[PDB]
């Protein structure tokens, strides 16, 4: 009943860039995705340096960045991506359509579809926020670009009914060669209609309390038993004191055997 | 059965900055706010600086612009906005929550906050998108600034129920002080209750046909005497050869007109 592995995945999926990260998880064996909310390019880039052999992938917030600049802190960061070989995922959250979002992801000053392979969007606007942004970024790059659809939200007084979430997975359906997946706890199906969607989960923690700032409350094995394909943990990894080298691994080996392990299921 | 005037509602307002802008537009006798989408600041200035006379307000997308700068793109702006006497609206259409949103809007490279009036947000995330950025902007100017929610959406495709348009108009109850009023086509209602929200409409022409590529479709004396407040007026301005002046003339009498023969009513 659970899913096919990681290098199964990554031969069968429509999309490049998922299959790309399905490779990445494979042959680093990792699912981890960092996220490093630090406010200067120095700390960002220390840190990324020490996960870089840890994670498949980092969630980044270059707009919360005090000193960007595409030289000074895209530039570097495209080099531990290549050097480490993990992917960029800029959690920009878009919400418009048009000419308008075209250019918000593809241009102005953070020029995001340059640059990142994923992102994301909310569903309320509609498929042309899908159709918008895969022509955009089809217009920048050669470069293989992601999009990772927000159907539920788990912030309190949230909107994301059951009809929104239908709603917003019928638009990820749009098209399977560019939406590849969601920010979800749970599964969200589609196996039966032939699309494989990449689950990432956030708010995880191998000390359920919230031991880690970065907002933590289901453990490894939790998620990833639930059919969660790629953890998101932030301030666990850095957070007062830790070492990030040493969370990392800490992490990577904790999310890593949860996905062994429910390879092993069958039910 | 229509609305007082907009110099009464600026008397009796609760927030500061729409009673600021109740102020502005009796005072000139517009309801007219610009969207001038170019790509370069000297374009946007130019254009600004021969619309300033005729409007109550400038929606912006700086996020757009090619060239983007405090120095040489928001100070000048500001100038403008306090040499003709209208405000700044950032249509950035914030989705997000907690101290990420607090930092896109309040830092980053564009500092929002710090110069843009009003700004927008969806209502999908909560409740937490008010108190977030409304914190974040008591944080960063003593200015007073204003939010607008998206609580129905016109594109197609878009998940905005009446389920969903009830959940933002509700969550825009959270507080009169911060929480302006709504982009929307048609009343919000919320007289009954004390509320006194400012509807702003875009796609509005003088040419319903959709002369200008502005995506313009209703006329101005269809949504004024609808109940909205302010029209919201893009390519029609500028476009193909037109004279900024002259148009800006031409939909800011339309809109006037229509505003005072809406006093005019009684049902």
């Amino acid at each position: 009943m659970h899913k096919a592995t990681y290098k199964e995945r990554a031969a069968t999926h429509p999309s490049p860039v998922a299959a790309k990260l399905f490779n990445i998880m494979h042959e680093k064996q990792t699912n981890l995705c960092a996220s490093l909310d630090v406010r200067t390019t120095k700390e960002l880039l220390e840190l990324v340096e020490a996960l870089g052999p840890k994670i498949c992938l980092l969630k980044t917030h270059v707009d919360i960045l005090t000193d960007f600049s595409m030289e000074g802190t895209v530039k570097p960061l495209k080099a531990l991506s290549a050097k480490y070989n993990f992917l960029l995922f800029e959690d920009r959250k878009f919400a418009d359509i048009g000419n308008t979002v075209k250019l918000q992801y593809s241009a102005g000053v953070y020029r995001i579809a340059e640059w990142a392979d994923i992102t994301n969007a909310h569903g309320v606007v509609g498929p042309g926020i899908v159709s918008g942004l895969k022509q955009a970024a089809e217009e920048v790059t050669k470069e293989p670009r992601g999009l990772l659809m927000l159907a539920e939200l788990s912030c309190k007084g949230s909107l994301s009914t059951g009809e929104y979430t239908k709603g917003t997975v019928d638009i990820a359906k749009s098209d399977k060669d560019f939406v590849i997946g969601f920010i979800a706890q749970r599964d969200m199906g589609g196996r039966d209609e032939g699309y494989d969607w990449l689950i990432m989960t956030p708010g995880v923690g191998l000390d359920d309390k919230g031991d880690a700032l970065g907002q933590q409350y289901r453990t490894v094995d939790d998620v990833v038993s639930t059919g969660s394909d790629i953890i998101i943990v932030g301030r666990g990894l850095f957070a007062k004191g830790r070492d990030a080298k040493v969370e990392g691994e800490r992490y990577r080996k904790a999310g890593w055997e949860a996905y062994l392990r429910r390879c092993g299921q069958q039910d």
